[PDB]
């Protein structure tokens, strides 16, 4: 209700996401939960694991109700699986309400929990369509809004191992967390937080692709993804351009693949040879867009290893995708991002936790007017499995 209580309620480690405290059950069990706008389950570690000291103990919650239904959730990189139920859930540093939500108690997992990350569970903030095992499992935020008078919106300020902070404001927008204008791009379809990129520039220069290539096969806003991820053709045009701009430096191929650090003497990194990247997002008005401009300090991420303490070393945090553009924590860290589910749009403003550069600034600017936007959306080939399923909503 007053966002002073919700400011600074996220923590994390670099490249391991941002988590918020939540309490589950009665009496309350406090757990650190990853904020993930890329998925739609609330799932908590619920059995011992080498990388957890803490986990949800269903047997200690007088309010736990078992749903007697399993759930299995494969990723390209690993998996989690568990038993569905419901429990009382509150956010200690969030709105002053308690709700009964679905919770998947993770009983087995592979490559999901990481050594040292400090979270024990994930909060999928995206829409029911992508929930597992299907869209009848109501996601947490849908329950929150239905059961309380919490407005149907939340906003994220992600402030860039190494430790990180920021804010998730639930039910509102806190004006102390951004400067300048807030620009909105429509949510194209409520499954992921899917948006439409209409133009891409690297140091002022247009990539000049068919704009559907930018959104092939979707573009999404995803706090659960580290990198900016780009479709193959786009990723290759982008690497070409950033290489061109930085050609005073001849890096190994591993670097461009994210597989190798590149270093300079401490304090000497030539930031000026690395270009800014502007993504122009479809505006709320037909024929308008606005751009979000990313500094090299967002996509070249420092990594401290043992054998080069007097060097600053960096990993390239743009990577190739085969499942569309993903605007991950790398993009989000520049910005205050408003998930306005009520008005089916996403807002971007320059964050009050700025990443600065010597001479340039991360920016949100518009309008830019065209001959449409454009149509730059891609229509994913409709499978027979998708076609057949009935959605009685
Ligand atoms: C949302 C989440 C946790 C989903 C996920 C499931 C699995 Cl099994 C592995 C990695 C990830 C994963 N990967 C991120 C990296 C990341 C951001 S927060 C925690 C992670 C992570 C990396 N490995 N396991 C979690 C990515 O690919 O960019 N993100
Ligand atoms: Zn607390
Ligand atoms: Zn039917
Ligand atoms: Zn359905």
């Amino acid at each position: 209700g007053s966002f002073v209580e919700m400011v600074d309620n996220l923590r994390g480690k670099s490249g391991q996401g941002y988590y918020v405290e939540m309490t589950v059950g009665s009496p309350p069990q406090t757990l650190n939960i990853l904020v993930d706008t890329g998925s739609s389950n609330f799932a908590v570690g619920a059995a011992p694991h080498p990388f957890l000291h803490r986990y949800y103990q269903r047997q200690l919650s007088s309010t736990y109700r078992d749903l007697r239904k399993g759930v299995y959730v494969p990723y390209t990189q690993g998996k989690w699986e568990g038993e569905l139920g419901t429990d009382l859930v509150s956010i200690p540093h969030g709105p002053n309400v308690t709700v009964r939500a679905n919770i998947a108690a993770i009983t087995e997992s592979d490559k999901f929990f990481i050594n040292g990350s400090n979270w024990e569970g994930i909060l999928g903030l995206a829409y029911a369509e992508i929930a597992r095992p299907d869209d009848s499992l109501e996601p947490f935020f849908d329950s929150l809004v239905k059961q309380t008078h919490v407005p149907n919106l939340f906003s994220l300020q992600l402030c860039g191992l190494a430790s990180v902070g920021g804010s998730m404001i639930i039910g509102g927008i806190d004006h102390s967390l951004y400067t300048g204008s807030l620009w909105y791009t429509p949510i194209r379809r409520e499954w992921y937080y899917e948006v439409i990129i209409v133009r891409v520039e690297i140091n002022g220069q247009d990539l000049k692709m068919d704009c559907k290539e930018y959104n092939y096969d979707k573009s999404i806003v995803d706090s659960g993804t580290t990198n900016l991820r780009l479709p193959k053709k786009v990723f290759e045009a982008a690497v070409k351009s950033i290489k061109a701009a930085s050609s005073t430096e001849k890096f190994p191929d591993g670097f461009w693949l994210g597989e190798q650090l590149v270093c300079w003497q401490a304090g000497t990194t030539p930031w000026n040879i690395f270009p800014v990247i502007s993504l122009y997002l479809m505006g709320e008005v037909t024929n308008q867009s606005f751009r979000i401009t990313i500094l090299p300090q967002q996509y070249l991420r420092p990594v401290e290893d043992v054998a080069t303490s007097q060097d600053d070393c960096y990993k390239f945090a743009i990577s190739q995708s085969s499942t569309g553009t993903v605007m991950g924590a790398v993009i989000m860290e520049g910005f205050y991002v408003v998930f306005d589910r009520a008005r089916k749009r996403i807002g971007f403003a320059v964050s009050a936790c700025h990443v600065h550069d010597e001479f340039r600034t991360a920016a949100v600017e518009g309008p830019f007017v065209t001959l449409d936007m454009e149509d730059c959306g891609y229509n994913i080939p409709q499978t027979d499995e998708s076609r057949s399923h009935h959605h009685h909503h």
